[PDB]
């Protein structure tokens, strides 16, 4: 149960963000949508606030400063907190060759997939720490069990955010702030495994990652 | 022995990349030295000439495609073909919080390393597709969990990828994980016909 | 809550074990405390009973199918039923250099740590197939991260059976059967663990090792 | 050049170890061909000395103690000394339903290759240590997530964990682990002064 909790739940708008934005405000959970469609994020916002919930839309890039800092303090000043921020990877786009990955689609990666989990890092980790509680989850991006070509440069950036977030939570271990990571592999159960991991339930946890059912 | 190969050694100006451009001159191999430091890189490659050696010097930006497709082609113009990369791109880092860690420091890790390899496969590995041979070696050099810690990870899961993605091409991708010598070692086996039978492989080795 | 529900607890009278069928008892759940030493075995449940709790004592050398067999049999005819079974590994001994570790060390720790998990298998797993449900988890004994000299015989049978456990999950996936691990790295955090895992709140969770504060 | 070295190659009489034992006599190394089936193994040996090599062959249960110290003391009383062991102790298993798999046919798998491994330590590695080197090399032969799976991950798992337990030693432990020629490649590689960098590595090959 996440009653009077904020959580900001990035790639809101659609995919596995759309989900786990539903079943934390589910749990009751005041839930911003961040994600870089104002109009997704908003239009998410209005059906969860639509289902009894309490909920705000928020354009965002994670991999610019000022949007992410932006989307924490109006969730601070505006639902009146922050204690979860779940960070969530993109829809990997489609899978093909590893030399037909354009620059653009690798700076993507990077930006959305990394990036974001740095400033997110920056931009959530000292209000958590300075309340001496706080939950951040990273949910990767979406590779086969033993996966084969189509995703290399995918797996590769999806390596470095699990071990990123393995570290950031080896930092905080003694903090009360909970740093943890989903591993989709080839939508109820990536959201079932960000909602436990974002509960008190789920206290005992830092610097896992959970390989969970995509 | 890597006489009739040319050989691209990354950061090759110093550490263990200069390490490895002595050890595959020594093996016979051309080599064209490439490094931030054009001076540095020159300086290496006269070394080796001094030494016997074949070596032209090269200042190479890993993160910028012109930079590599330069080292490339002037590899096949000037040194005579092209049959290794050597990628070296990791640098020492103070462990601090990641809350000190400024947004260039992130990615002088994490943006650097990953694009290197990524420029590498662009600009070199056509070059191997298209001949049916060659090998690309990936020393993780980034410097137990810390913030940078993802770097050598996202390396060596990239190797992998990379190798499965050229299975059965004549074209092998390797890595080597130092926890100098025994990493020269490492890599010029690696890049030596004794190793064709290994791709996808990393080989921790003591640093 | 595990309220109306039977669980067995293997190494139950000290260690993790006991830590364990403290935690499942106070969830609400039936404990079958079993354990090589019938008196250690009959201690800690008489400790559950005295604390509000239904829990029985009885011995067992896990490496023996007809031992195991009788406590599947004890908990379903005197409990009423069998849902939860949690195999504890030993307390790893003592740490010394591979070559010291004698013949009886080696054989226990295959013993007690892998062919008790496979014989938990085939005297569990068919009563929980035919019910349609059931938990199964496996503590592996407690090895450091990252971990050093000292302990190479009891890493290589954890190493086997965590991957035996996550190969028994794939094979019952779609049986309503969930067959997870908890690894110990140096008891709240091991029991919060198999609490949760047992639960019906992990039933979206098969086939993972979680990493845990020893 | 393994001239000059005595191996013992377990499993020695047909499959990945057969062909290990030929490559590795091929190298100019005296070779005990140590399998279940002594006629298999004098049968091997019998090719081996054949071709110009030296063997002998033994009947040998790798999960006994008094099995698998014969085969050391005969190689170093018979070929004059041990320098290499080889542990192959797999074999194939159809994937069968774990409730189907009787306690004989886990033992086969469990207890026997890691309790091979376990003798492979208190025979031989003391008489490297002695001598102050010596290469153990453990193929997982064992045979996506099965129910035997596990001993493929313990075999790495001791053999990265028996490495550490002698950092140092001038004895080092490595595994191959086939996904036969490049599976004898990979030993005759690792098991050779070229691979005296590597201690505690797997490497993943074709089989």
């Amino acid at each position: 149960n996440l009653n009077k909790q904020v959580a900001i739940v990035t790639g809101g708008a659609s995919g596995f963000g759309a989900a786990i934005a539903r079943r934390l405000s589910q749990a009751g959970a005041a839930v911003l949508v961040a994600d870089l469609n104002a109009e997704g994020a908003q239009r998410m916002a209005t059906e969860l606030n639509a289902a009894g919930g309490r909920a705000l839309g928020m354009a965002c890039d994670v991999s610019k400063e000022a949007d992410y800092r932006a989307v924490v303090d109006a969730a601070i000043a505006q639902l009146g907190g922050l204690h979860i921020v779940v960070n969530n990877a993109g829809t990997t786009h489609r899978n093909k060759p590893a030399l037909a990955v354009t620059e653009d689609e690798f700076d993507r990666v990077y930006r959305v997939n990394l990036k974001s989990v740095y400033w997110s890092a920056q931009c959530a980790l000292p209000h958590f720490a300075q309340q001496g509680h706080g939950v951040m989850v990273n949910v990767a991006s979406t590779t086969g069990v033993r996966p084969g070509p189509g995703l290399t440069w995918y797996s590769g950036s999806k390596a470095a955010m699990i071990n990123l977030t393995k570290g950031l939570a080896l930092e905080f271990a003694r903090s009360g702030v909970r740093i943890n990571a989903v591993n989709p592999m080839i939508p109820d159960d990536v959201a079932s495994a960000v909602a436990f991991l974002a509960s008190d339930d789920a206290s005992f946890l830092t610097g896992v990652c959970l390989d969970v059912d995509g």
